[PDB]
């Protein structure tokens, strides 16, 4: 109980899906949570958390724009005090085969997934290194080591891993940990359109024999955010039931 | 509080060092703990846990002998009920350069570190797969990807990683998780004789800038042992403050 | 001798350094080589190859612009016929600590190193998948798993690894291999420009005890480009004398 | 042509299968080859190489016994001069699920695959470090990161990777490289003996869409053995057409 009592956390992309489950678990452990998203459903997400007794706020933000990320952090800190935990979960897909991928679809995915994560990491780092404490948890993807149709997405999520590791080397001596999680196949409100035949193939690749839930990702986030995980830094942890993509 | 309430754990090699810190954290979270070791100080270790309010017992065992591992599990279960958590921490070093390593020093390290871990995993697996639940956590080493003077030790700990991954593939569908932890440079009661100059070199390789404590390893074990970590399987998690060996 | 006889290769970033050594080895093995670079010294590079008896041409190109990459490939094929081998070596650095990295310096490094590599891979893939044969060799970096001061560079080079792996999955069945090489510490004008203390530290991290040459990278490229390496696909091979960064 | 002219190689486990394909390619490149095996078909293997124009000799050896490995190296050097290249390919399987694996089947696989490889590496290292040159190439397996039914085999082959990396760290400064290859799914008499459903499943896991040949592994061995690969050390290279097990 209360591993993260009165810590302030920003979770990007947390209106739905994996990010909302992360937010739920952080709130369960006592964190005050900022849901940062472009999706207006973020307000309903924050309200759901509040209804359960947690303190939460939605801040509408496009993380690809530095000025908006700056404003996000300033507003978060005005509301809830210093940001102790940043979870970079925001990510989009615009899949296409390598020979067909448009420049626009390339650009959009790199801008959100990779640049947006950099911009948020940067705002956290500026603050956390001065304060001498912090947690940065990046949500990458099982696709970081390749997946058909995901030239842009795999580039973006592998790039997040590289930044995770660099950031660990720069920030560990300041009392900050920076780690990445790679979810496996997670069944959420954002995967309700996966065809049955495709689910069967996915499940066949999972030793556990079932698709995970958003809260499985959230439990790992909450551990990494805790004081107990002070000596885990620069790691890439799969939360996937053994699945190899 | 009490993430492992009602659970029973065997920790091998837990009389001192990293293993004892693992046992302390599991006990803190409510597990009943069997300290399995050849070291007679194991009794004092179990007594220390009892003095702190935990349920703990020492069982003298040489994990390289199958009959002793069988007896360990039968006695553990007679005392404390079904073993929910196995932590394979026992390991020894008999270091030598590749061109100098004696056959006896080879044989001893493989027998304890690799065969002993297999024998304990096997006794856990037989039980856990029938019961439909379990946790196996193997303590490997940063040396699994090579270290001067450690042909035998690196062989043994890399071999533990291979078995971890195999066991995940076999046991995940039965409700068991199998994961490995690689400690970095951890300062314990078993490293009090490391020379100052050698510590300085070690610390220079750690981004965090300090050597970890046995309880840092224990926190990660306790998370992996928890119900919250049900979807983490087959992983190798470094607990080393960013250190690359 | 002549493992790549009358194959056509484009090597990006080949005016100097690692890329020029790659070009030298490909030419030694009989490839006709396009040196593609922004650096005008590319002409002298091509002339050096020609003086040795090889067929080589310099094409001035900024690989961050899709139109220039399209023109590069069309010109290459008009001169030397179908492109059998693409080596993506072009890359820039604009290093800075995470808390100090300007948006322009982020943007520029991603645009050249990551987007530019994608655009070249895409032009190769369009052609090679129709022809039923090809080689794509991406030069990543030891920094892809982190390096102080290299948030942007490490992002870009880890992203190249993700794309390498994706491309293998899409193109292997078409007779194309896609692989990456991570040079270690290679003796070039750029590494000779680091401070003396940094040079000594780097040599102390290399088991071989010396900094490699550009031609060492070239030998690995030439093997992967050969018919003998038809079954090596999606790999990331370090050419670094054992160095772990 | 003739990348390994004047060199002498020992290939263990080279009577059949992957090891014989390795021997063929080394002989094609001009090496004198010792086939070291327990299998009496080793004589026919060496005769086939001789019939093709190569220098080759069969030496019967059980690599699990140190005295036999010592005799192997002494006899090899009496016949063909200093051993420049050691390829550790010998390995056996005694597969069984973790909960069923007998002690004898554990013991035998570790003794051959892991101890035997150590003993051979040790005899090579003693010699090569004094001479200031050498190549050690260990054949591991795709199973080193887990495979159902292969607790013992996966332990043994992961252990080989650990030793490879250790040996690189000790021997690189003496002019020796130590590397490992992990074959994928290679078409041999042994893989053709799997059940139909397993064959189909395996082909579906290979991006290249076909099972490789023993000579594909041999091509990678021959490159690593060459002077051109002097700066590749401590690597684990998959020869698998992109296959992830």
């Amino acid at each position: 109980s209360m591993a993260l009592a009165s810590k302030t956390a920003i979770v990007t992309g947390a209106a739905r899906g994996i990010g909302f489950g992360i937010a739920q678990v952080l709130a369960r452990e006592g964190a005050r949570v900022i849901i940062a998203d472009r999706d207006a459903h973020g307000e309903a997400a924050a309200a759901s958390l509040r209804e359960s007794g947690a303190q939460a706020l939605f801040i509408s933000c496009n993380i690809a724009e530095k000025t908006q990320v700056e404003a996000l952090f300033s507003q978060a800190e005005e509301a809830f005090g210093p940001v102790d935990i940043l979870v970079n979960n925001a990510g989009i897909n615009r899949d296409a085969m390598l020979h067909k991928l448009t420049e626009a679809d390339w650009d959009t995915v790199i801008d959100v997934n990779l640049k947006g994560t950099f911009l948020c990491m940067q705002q956290a780092a500026i603050r956390m290194r001065e304060r001498g404490a912090g947690r940065i948890i990046n949500i990458a993807s099982a696709s970081w080591l390749g997946n058909v149709g995901q030239t842009n997405y795999s580039a973006s999520k592998a790039g997040v891993v590289g930044m995770t590791k660099t950031a660990c080397r720069e920030l560990a001596k300041k009392g900050v940990t920076v780690n990445a999680i790679c979810p496996g196949f997670i069944d959420t409100d954002m995967t309700r359109g996966v065809p049955e035949n495709v689910w069967q193939i996915m499940i066949s690749k999972i030793p556990a024999g079932y698709a995970g839930e958003a809260k499985d990702v959230g439990e790992c986030v909450a551990f990494l955010a805790s004081d107990g995980a002070r000596y885990i830094n620069g790691e890439v942890i799969n939360v996937g039931g053994g699945m190899v993509l």
